[PDB]
Order: structure tokens, then sequence, then C-alpha cells
């Protein structure tokens, strides 16, 4: 059993510790090319995120999951670059992230488009989850969407439901962005429901930001894994209330449906760079190995828990394969 990654398809049993949500370099593509002087150096910038994956990787990480979709700068021939120089596996996404509307591009044709007809946003994906993405041969591993403070706009609606019908053309799991206090999870699985949606093949992002038991145990019911993936983000929760949830819903049985990540990046454009280390200083892909482990230990979270999260999850996950 196989699963498609930044370097081609790797065995499902060598996944191994794996962060389930992560980035490499989130931008707005047209602003970055027309104000070009942020981003600076590209062959800084590349191999700049060849030496914080590698590190990672030698840390005793093995896959990441970089949920950089349309909306994120998603560029995949610099992520080719990137995985090419790194053991590190990099499974790739596909998808369109919005809080509220769809780009200009799907302002015409599609459901509820000025015009319309077939909707045209599925096809993007599963081309790129069954064909490749660009030039690049490279297929993406994943489905990811958004919900955020706006819910469900028709915008957000009509991507849900795109990404949805992608899932059950192709199998791919579907990963979600969610705002957690206004409990998105609940509305995502709505839609997915109603799209006939296996709730089980879907992973909700930023559970972890939730100090709610049951709003998780509730999306847990409905089936879905909990993405308690933004460690280090602590101006949306502190370091100590990320790492009781998880505490607890272990102890409630859960770590069969939980997985970790920081959900953190090499760059990211919409924040001055200087500033990110000094207000959020565990904010790298090492935190939860430095830190959060240790404190997970200190609950009296098990070794068994642990692999559960990082290792057997992510696997049982990426196993399930095939539409329906
Ligand atoms: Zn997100
Ligand atoms: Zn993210």
């Amino acid at each position: 059993p196989e699963l498609n990654t930044a370097r081609g398809p790797i065995d499902t049993a060598d996944l191994g510790v794996t962060l389930m949500h992560e980035h490499v370099f989130i931008m707005t593509t047209e602003i970055a090319q027309n104000y070009p002087e942020a981003w600076g150096d590209e062959d800084k910038r590349v191999a700049g995120a060849i030496a914080r994956l590698g590190e990672l990787k030698a840390r005793g990480v093995d896959t990441i999951v970089d949920l950089t979709v349309i909306g994120l700068g998603r560029y995949i021939p610099r992520i080719a670059r990137v995985a090419a120089a790194t053991e590190l596996n990099i499974v790739v996404a596909t998808g369109l992230y919005t809080y509220n509307d769809v780009p200009f591009y799907f302002h015409y044709l599609g459901p509820g488009a000025q015009l319309d007809g077939p909707e045209i946003m599925t096809d993007m994906f599963v081309r790129d989850i069954e064909h490749g993405i660009a030039d690049t041969g490279i297929k993406a591993g994943i489905l990811k969407c958004a919900t955020d403070e706006p819910g469900l706009t028709p915008g957000v609606e009509r991507v849900l439901r795109a990404v949805a019908q992608a899932h059950k053309r192709t199998g791919a799991p579907i990963s979600t962005h969610t705002h957690a206090g206004l409990r998105r999870g609940l509305d995502q699985q709505r839609i997915f429901a109603e799209e006939g949606v296996d709730l089980s093949r879907v992973v909700i992002g930023h559970c972890g930001d939730s100090t709610d038991v049951g709003y998780l145990e509730e999306l847990i019911a409905a089936g879905s894994y909990l993405g308690m993936d933004r460690f280090g983000v602590d101006v949306i929760s502190p370091f100590q209330d990320r790492v009781n949830i998880v505490a607890r819903m272990c102890e409630r049985g859960h770590a069969d449906k939980m997985v970790l990540s920081h959900d953190a990046c090499c760059y990211f454009d919409a924040l001055p760079e200087e500033l990110v280390p000094v207000a959020m200083p565990n904010w790298h892909y090492l935190h939860i190995h430095n830190d959060v482990i240790p404190a997970l230990k200190q609950h009296g979270v098990t070794d068994e828990q642990l692999h559960t999260m990082l290792v057997d999850n992510p696997r049982r996950i990426f196993e399930r394969q095939g539409g329906y």
C-alpha cells in the first residue's frame, strides 16, 4: 500500500512519525510576484526550507503533510526542489482555501456561478490527486478546505462540496481548516454528510485550539479524526491548554482519533518576519518533540498513545484508498 509524496510513491509503512498539518511557504502569490522584496532571495528561501525540514527529520519526524492549497500560495515546483534535498517525506495537498468567496476564476462557471453548469473545481482537484499537479508529476495526497468566522458562505459551501466530491471520486482523505471557537467542524461535517462522505475519512483541523471536550467528542462521534495541530500558536491557545486537552482526550480513550502538528511554516508573507519569532517563540517544527511530548508524558500520556497519534493514526488514514 502506497501513497504519493513530493518524491513519488512511498510505502505507507514508511510514513513513520508524521505531523499531519504543516506548511513550507505561505503567501498570496500575486502580491509576492508584484512586491518581491519581502520574499527576497529565492535560493535562500528554498535552501532555508530544506535546512529547517532536514533538521526536523534528524530530530525524528519522518513525514509532514503540507496543507498549502490554492489561496495559500501553492507552488509545487518549488516544493519539488525542497523535497529533492531532504529525506523527510512531504505529502502535498489540493483544494481551495477561502473563508468567504471563490476566486474570480470560478465566478462565471459552476454551481452558483454567474452562468454555470458542471462544477470544474472538482475536476481540478481530481487531476491533482490522480494525474499530478501542473507540469510536476507530483500528485496530491490529501484534500484541504476551510470554514472560519463567516461560516457557510455560498463560496465556502461550494468548495466543501467540490472537495467532498473529489474525495468520493479518488478516496483521498480530507483535512480541514476550521474556527474552533465557532465550532466550524460541525458545519463541515453536516455538508460532508449531505454529500455522502464517510466522516471517518476526514480530519477536522484546529481542534487543538479548542478546550471544549463536548465538541471534540461530538466530532469524533460522527466519526472524524481531530487535528490537534497548532502547537506553538500560543496566542490562540497557551501551551498548557493545548497539552491538557490532548491529555484529557487520551484519558477518555480518544488517542485513536487524534493527530498532532504545529501548522508551522518557513515563510508566511502576511506577517512581519522579525516579529513572529519573539511573539511566538515556540512556533516551529521542533516544538512537539522538544516540549509537547515531554509535557504529555508528564500528564501520563503513554508511549503507546503517542505512537498511536504520531504513527498509527496517520498510517491508517493514508491506507484508506479508493473512491465510492
Ligand atoms: Zn488552517
Ligand atoms: Zn494550516
